[PDB]
């Protein structure tokens, strides 16, 4: 591994193209980097360096194990457990609840002083800087990753996204386009999310688009080539993708138009 | 039982289990906690913390170590050992304590849950801090100097003024941080002192500062552990959830510590 410095990221972000002052939805890998000195909080430093203070820096922090455990599968749990569960089950909440599958970095800046969390107990996002209480207000039950989001929130502030040592697997913007897009096949389902109701949770049954992730390298392949002023390049060891997030997501719904067709 | 033989924990359950192994509401509490030996969690750390809220109540006070060992001079790190060379690198590049950012380091994910609750406040010492939550939060954790990291001036001398108790969660005498507060407090025979370098936040960067220090010894923690817990006076043994459990009066506990050292601790 090789050593990573504060400075170094900083330099590399500049160097890759993240514009002073801009948006920047960030989709990190800690380990892909090299050796971080100082580690998260070093990277998560770097990136508020790279935006500067009229810059916003926005990250998932989704919490998955929010959800009816009759849908958990890494570990399982007993079907005997499932009504226990959905009865005590804690709330979220933003400052106590952790994020399962962020990563590191995530998990480090939802905390940052003036860093604020959007109120989704399943896809809630972390933004801090000058447009962070904009990103993060009013984040909707109706299109969880949609409309009334962060996600269009980016996409009104004519953000950037930077794929950091990760690649379209977490290109959480495909999300946006899904909702948008009456794709033939297109399918919709019943999902249940916990709503906060004071020390208990309220399960509310709610429709919702099914997200289709299978051409996600695809579809992010073909539309980053085709988006205007995108870069590739490297940042500390790891390989990295900055795009505008608005050209790519209008182009990420030309491709489902034109290419996808759900069985 | 789950297929890994653990059994379901509720909020709930552990908050009833923590008010039958005697922890009082309105009361100041010190608690090192493992996650994995409470069973399965509904909820997991979140969960925890909640239920330690519940046991204390909004008169209590919850107390819990959030050190970050790693914000340390590079010569001294073992576990994952830098090259020399990256030393004077670290060193200059290595960014400053932040409460807010740091993580926390061999603590658990308890206390890096704790650590992020609404109305929770971190001491500033960069390698020993402590987090707090409740009616006296705010001292415990305000006057957090170097020259007793882990003794006078220290969130460790706070919860002995305050009176409070220590909850030892699914742990052992291995993570009783209050017998540092003896250790300082006590001319024990070989009783040592040494040179250390802590980075102090300088703005942007961090400045080394070299100071003195007791060296601490753990070697008797189990021994000295069990000795003076059952001398303590109204000292508790029980199980929350799957975890084993101790709950002690500090006050006593730590006075009982020190005559501990002074009778059995004779350093070469
Ligand atoms: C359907 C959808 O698209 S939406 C989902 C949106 N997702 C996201 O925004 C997540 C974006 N991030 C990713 O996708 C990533 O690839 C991840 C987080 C899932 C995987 O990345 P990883 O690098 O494997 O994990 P992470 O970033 O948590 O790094 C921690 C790892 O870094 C290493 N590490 C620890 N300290 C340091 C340091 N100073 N320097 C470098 N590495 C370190 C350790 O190897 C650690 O592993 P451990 O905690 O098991 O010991
Ligand atoms: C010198 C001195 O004395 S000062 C040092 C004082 N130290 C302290 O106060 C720390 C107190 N804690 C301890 O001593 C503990 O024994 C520790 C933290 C060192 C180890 O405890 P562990 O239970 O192994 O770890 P922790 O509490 O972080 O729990 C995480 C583990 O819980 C498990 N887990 C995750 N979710 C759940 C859940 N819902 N339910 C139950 N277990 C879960 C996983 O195994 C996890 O480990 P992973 O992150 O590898 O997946």
């Amino acid at each position: 591994r090789e050593l990573v410095t504060r400075d170094r990221l900083a330099s590399d972000l500049a160097a890759l193209g993240v514009r002073p002052g801009g948006v920047l939805l960030v989709h990190a890998s800690l380990s892909a980097l090299g050796w971080v000195c100082g580690g998260a909080q070093a990277v998560v430093l770097a990136l508020q360096d790279a935006v500067g203070k009229e810059g916003t820096l926005v990250m998932p922090t989704f919490s998955g194990d929010l959800s009816d455990p009759s849908t958990w599968r890494r570990p399982p749990v007993p079907e005997d457990w499932w009504p226990v569960i959905r009865e005590q089950m804690p709330p979220f909440d933003p400052d106590l609840t952790p994020t399962r599958g962020m990563g590191a970095v995530a998990e480090c800046f939802r905390r940052a002083a003036g860093a604020v969390r959007s109120g989704h107990p399943q896809n809630s996002f972390a933004a801090w800087g000058a447009h962070a209480e904009q990103v993060v207000a009013e984040h909707g039950l109706t299109e969880r990753l949609g409309r009334g989001s962060p996600l269009e929130q980016v996409y009104r502030l004519d953000g950037q996204v930077l794929l950091l040592g990760c690649g379209f697997e977490s290109n959480t913007s495909f999300h946006l386009a899904e909702y948008r897009t009456a794709y033939p096949g297109r399918r919709s389902h019943r999902r249940r999310v916990p709503v906060p109701e004071g020390d208990r949770v309220r399960w509310v049954e709610q429709e919702d688009i099914v997200y289709f992730e299978e051409d996600f390298q695809t579809m992010g392949e073909s539309c980053l080539t085709r988006t205007p002023g995108h870069s590739r390049g490297t940042v500390g060891e790891a390989a990295a993708v900055l795009y505008g997030q608005r050209a790519f997501v209008d182009l990420a719904c030309e491709w489902m138009t034109a290419h996808r067709d759900l069985a």
